[PDB]
């Protein structure tokens, strides 16, 4: 088959890693399954090398440079997972990553094939991007902690245990963006950060839509508080940042992804 690589090209891409991945930003990226040891389902299947290039250089593209572009790479190193295994999966049903611990912080895993639409920008953040941005937030809030004040904004609904049994339209109106960022003010604000990122326009509003009048206000107030922290913590303009991750994803298709150099 024209889908299995030589020794030669698995050189190519560990050295284009070491250069892209490890140098600029100490991020370990694994593909080879020989190096990747985790609890499996029957859904496993080999991992596909070509299908790796281009994730390597779409993840790059839409986050790792969009969090240089606008804040620098001492801020993209400072929310930086410490590796990132690709793991080949038969499809999208038994979900697309897992997270652990490696090297004292995050490692992320992504579950992938052909069955990936690559340019198809929704699934991308439905599969990945959503949830990486929730966690590098996270490890942003672990180095600079984010105003207590956040916490009371919803302090009378949050559901730690349940938050799973209120849907979308239940929770909007109680300033939540996601039914997840209803279960605790730490996750709160993991998802307003990475709802805001991700989401385009059009499914942002639907979410103030859902929220109505009592909602929206606490939603904005929600996200101006998270801007003011993105821009004082860690000099970031947020709105910039999620302007240039739309541009990023919606240039995946001008990337040279049939190439390794």
């Amino acid at each position: 088959s024209i889908f299995d690589a030589s020794e030669k090209e698995k050189s190519e891409f560990d050295r284009w890693l070491l250069e892209n991945y490890v140098n600029p930003y100490n991020i370990d990226f694994k593909y080879r399954m020989e190096h990747i040891e985790s609890d499996y389902t029957h859904n496993l299947v080999p991992t596909d090398f070509w299908l790796s290039v281009k994730l390597a250089k779409i993840v790059k593209h839409c986050w790792l440079e969009a969090y240089d572009e606008v804040g620098g790479l001492d801020f993209t190193r400072a929310c930086a997972p410490k590796v990132i295994h690709l793991i080949g999966s038969a499809s999208w049903d038994k979900g697309t990553y897992t997270l652990g611990t490696a090297e004292g912080g995050l490692k992320v895993t992504l579950y992938m094939g052909n069955w990936l639409d690559l340019t198809n920008v929704d699934r991308m953040n439905e599969y990945y991007f959503k949830v990486m941005h929730h966690e590098f937030a996270h490890i942003l809030h672990q180095k600079k902690n984010y105003p207590v004040d956040y916490d009371k904004i919803s302090a009378g609904n949050y559901t730690p245990t349940g938050w799973q049994n209120r849907k979308l339209a239940e929770v909007a109106p109680l300033g939540f963006v996601t039914p997840y960022a209803g279960s605790k003010p730490s996750e709160d604000i993991a998802e307003v950060t990475a709802c805001f990122l991700t989401y385009p326009e059009a499914q942002w509003e639907n979410v103030m839509t859902l929220a109505g009048e009592k909602g929206k206000p606490i939603i904005d107030q929600k996200l101006a508080m998270v801007k003011k922290y993105m821009k004082d913590s860690w000099q970031v303009d947020l709105d910039l940042l999620r302007k240039v991750i739309a541009r990023r994803t919606n240039e995946i298709s001008e990337l040279d992804l049939d190439h390794i150099y």
